[PDB]
């Protein structure tokens, strides 16, 4: 399958990120984000594409295996941990991924955020780094809709 | 418990705007609850579409949901779109209040997708029009809202 998240926000932030489910295990996410501060910024899939309240309603890190908070590569990590992305000195930030544990199937009708400011990837040994990754502030979300 | 949830907030081309609710009560039974304003007060087609890519507005988001191929048809007819909700009427303040139950529109088949408000009357089919037994001729899409999984009122 293929989807797309139209990110935006509280003033800058926005973008569009679209996920092709190239094989039943492997999923490709590329997508463009600008109005970001240049540096990294975390990057997940919560429970819900609820935007009634923005990205407030969003839930929580999608994670059905009930992990903790990890990193993309991390086998330990939620199913919708992303990691971080870069966003270069021109406040843009542009990316392509292969997620292996985050099916199209299993995030549409959810959401994509970035966050204020870089992932901690789950070892910052903070009291969110297991739980958040202590991203910070949730600046921009869309909701992960189907795409043909 | 087990009840399935999902909101679409509308948003388009024009003034027309709301938010719609869906709500799996039982595996037959898929409450829709919505308020939709800045609509003409009459009827307008309501439909859910396949696609919820808005990168193109109300344009990508393909045609109406028709998972087994009928054609189109109102909300109660047998041969009809999954997603053909029928008519929603906007009173005089250009309003649209609506709940009713579709047992033909799943919450899980919906998500991701799309939901749109038209520009007119869904004619269910039966306008003898060219796009009658397609679009129901309901006109142009001036809304649409991303079918996204939610936690439900409860
Ligand atoms: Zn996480
Ligand atoms: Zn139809």
């Amino acid at each position: 399958g293929a989807a797309v998240a139209i990110l935006g926000g509280p003033g800058t932030v926005q973008g569009v990120v679209r996920f092709l489910q190239l094989t039943p295990e492997r999923c490709l996410i590329e997508g463009t984000i600008d109005g970001l501060e240049p540096g990294l910024h975390g990057l997940h899939v919560h429970q819900y594409g609820d935007l009634t309240n923005n990205c407030n309603s969003c839930g929580n890190h999608f994670n059905p295996d009930g992990a903790s908070h990890g990193g993309p590569q991390d086998s330990d990590r939620h199913r919708g941990d992303l990691g971080n992305v870069r966003a270069d000195a021109d406040g843009r930030a542009i990316f392509r991924m292969e997620d292996e544990q985050l099916k199209v199937w299993d995030v549409i009708g959810r959401s994509l955020i970035i966050d204020e400011g870089e992932d901690d990837l789950g070892r910052g040994g903070h009291p969110l780094s297991k739980i958040t990754g202590n991203s910070g502030e949730r600046l921009a979300c869309g909701i992960i809709a189907r795409s043909a």
